[PDB]
């Protein structure tokens, strides 16, 4: 029987790291990219503030927990709903959790972990608030601590429920924008609580790429390195490989779906759009290399077509291959750590994708 | 090597058949559904009238044809644009053929021919015109007497074209709005030219069931018995049950593919509206006896939410369950007529699609 939770480090180049996340219900292959469920990928993601406004977390505890309301029997993430309340509902922020708007609703550290508890998922992430972008290091620094009390708040929570402890795995996020002073507090608090794994919250908010690596650059580092890294909401496939390159294990995005719906085709020579006049008579596939489906069967015309058409199985093709090229991305840097040329792949991705 | 064409029929009950045409292509069974190629089946349809405005035919010509352009192998029928045309394009109706509008086109019996040999298919046909209903019999009659002028001119034009002639087959498509001497006429017009299968046409265009299968009781004994018949724009699940047991062996509809993006599922116990807050939290599948991969994996509450949070998944799922229930279907119906069954078989299908 696999373990609750164990993360092994397989293979080393620089900073980036390449191993496997063990958990009941499968293993995760590191770096991992985590597709949204309802778009191979090891682990899905699961869409905590949307679930507990329809049909509700006790709803789905009721149906028999997100794995069998989903069909999905591997691991499922899900996030602990405060970011997407902050970028989409008005909105009542306290010590105690944050209020929401036809019901009213609410959120706090408890709240969070038990809705994630009665969806079913495997990797639990504590209750924290992402830290809008630009803010002052005063400002920083508050949001911060009061991230870091909810982290302590969401840990008792999460112990305090049995067969989520046993069977599930709890991330804690650091926060503190882009200060290094904050961030090292940050790391040094969740690292006191303890966690079976730990995000890099807080990007990816609009600092634009340069500033991400930066903070990077020596945020990664505070975190426990026998640990996974989690990046939340990252991202382009540059951003990701230039993440590893910093010792990030996991990362999640919506833009292989968003892109797959509008038009967007992610390939080795950077992304495309299919609805443009310049792909009405190309024959070869989305991307000469991709073992997709899509790509054995179908040409960049007849996507084109069914895209201009309003044809659904055209966003359905376009999500399926950027889907796999995604996980292709995560097999070639897999790869290439494993075989210690990853600062070559990395080079040579680059050079391509912005030719 | 298959034939050109060769219709046989295997047997028999009622005026119920069901056999097989065989083309170079593929072996087609029926009584067969033909799904819209852009949506197992054995022909598929294309689209003329979308496809020679986008990319037009030529282009689709040197793109390789629509069995390369789509990926599909196995045969394809092309209707011969003008139904569309007048059901969808302003028009000006001559003996030549019919203008259209940002170019302005023109769609005659011999353009329509050779746009569907640029396009490849492989049955074709004939340019007619699908009278309006309600129709004076004077003008029921003027209108399938230009038809049948407008069916010779597509056999000379199809017989003129030697890849044509040699690989593809042509129908004639009977006229006469809902009066039996004009449809008489109108199969006689047709069996003296001469086609590889014989459509009923102008049916499907808001006459209503009753009336359809009272035309129907009288103009299918009119066509050849030893070739196939066509009903074209048929249609729902009960509507092809009583039009097999009227002697025909075809049918196109946009239900299954329209029904799917719109919500509504085919079932055994008839549609379903899988918006409707009664299956939320539904556990069975969509339909409890389909063996398609949706019903084997997923819930009626699952799609249900995929298609309430605008999903395109939910839509993909729906259009795949649609799409196998009519295959499913048409399979039941072949082996009812091949067991001689098939009156038994309509009978408990209407008692249970209608309670
Ligand atoms: C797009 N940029 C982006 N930056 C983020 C920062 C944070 C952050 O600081 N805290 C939390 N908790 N989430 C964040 C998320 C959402 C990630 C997510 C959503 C849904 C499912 C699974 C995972 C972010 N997304
Ligand atoms: C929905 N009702 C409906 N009644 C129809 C009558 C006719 C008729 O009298 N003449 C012709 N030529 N077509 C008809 C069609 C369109 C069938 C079609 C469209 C697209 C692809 C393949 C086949 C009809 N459809
Ligand atoms: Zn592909
Ligand atoms: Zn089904």
């Amino acid at each position: 029987d696999r373990p609750r939770f164990s993360f092994s480090i397989a293979a080393r180049e620089g900073k980036a790291r390449t191993g496997t996340i063990e958990m009941k219900r499968g293993v995760i292959r590191t770096p991992a990219f985590m597709p949204v469920g309802t778009a191979g990928a090891d682990i899905i993601l699961g869409n905590t503030y949307h679930l507990m406004l329809r049909p509700g977390a006790e709803r789905i505890a009721k149906l028999g927990g997100l794995h069998s309301f989903m069909g999905w029997d591997r691991p499922i993430l899900t996030d602990s709903g405060g970011y997407q309340v902050m970028s989409l509902s008005l909105t009542k922020q306290s010590e105690e959790g944050v209020t929401f708007k036809g019901s009213r609703h609410m959120l706090s550290p408890e709240r969070s972990i038990e809705i994630q508890h009665l969806l079913g998922s495997d990797i639990v992430m504590a209750f924290d608030e992402c830290t809008p972008y630009p803010a002052t290091p005063s400002r920083a620094a508050s949001s911060m601590e009061r991230s870091m009390r909810w982290a302590k708040r969401s840990r008792d929570a999460f112990d305090s429920r049995k067969e989520q402890a046993e069977n599930a795995a709890l991330f804690g996020i650091q926060q503190g924008s882009v200060f290094e002073n904050l961030r090292q507090q940050s790391a040094d608090a969740l690292a006191e609580i303890g966690f079976d794994g730990y995000a890099v919250g807080g990007l990816a908010v609009g600092e634009g790429q340069d500033e991400m690596f930066r903070v990077l650059d020596f945020s990664v580092p505070m975190l426990p390195d026998d640990k996974p890294h989690y990046l939340m909401g990252v991202g382009k496939p540059d951003d990701i490989v230039g993440a590893v390159e910093r010792g990030i294990d996991m990362f999640d995005c919506v833009l292989p779906t968003r892109s797959g719906r509008n038009g967007q085709a992610f390939t080795w020579d950077g992304p495309i759009n299919i609805r443009n006049a310049r792909f009405s008579e190309d024959l070869k596939p989305l991307d000469s290399e991709c073992h997709c489906a899509v790509c054995q069967k179908w040409s960049r015309a007849y996507i084109h077509h069914l895209i201009r058409a309003g044809e659904i199985l055209g966003a359905m093709l376009m999500t399926e291959h950027n889907i796999a090229f995604y996980q292709q991305l995560m097999q070639k840097i897999r790869d290439s750590i494993s075989e210690g040329r990853f600062s070559q792949f990395a080079q040579d991705f680059r050079a391509r994708y912005f030719a």
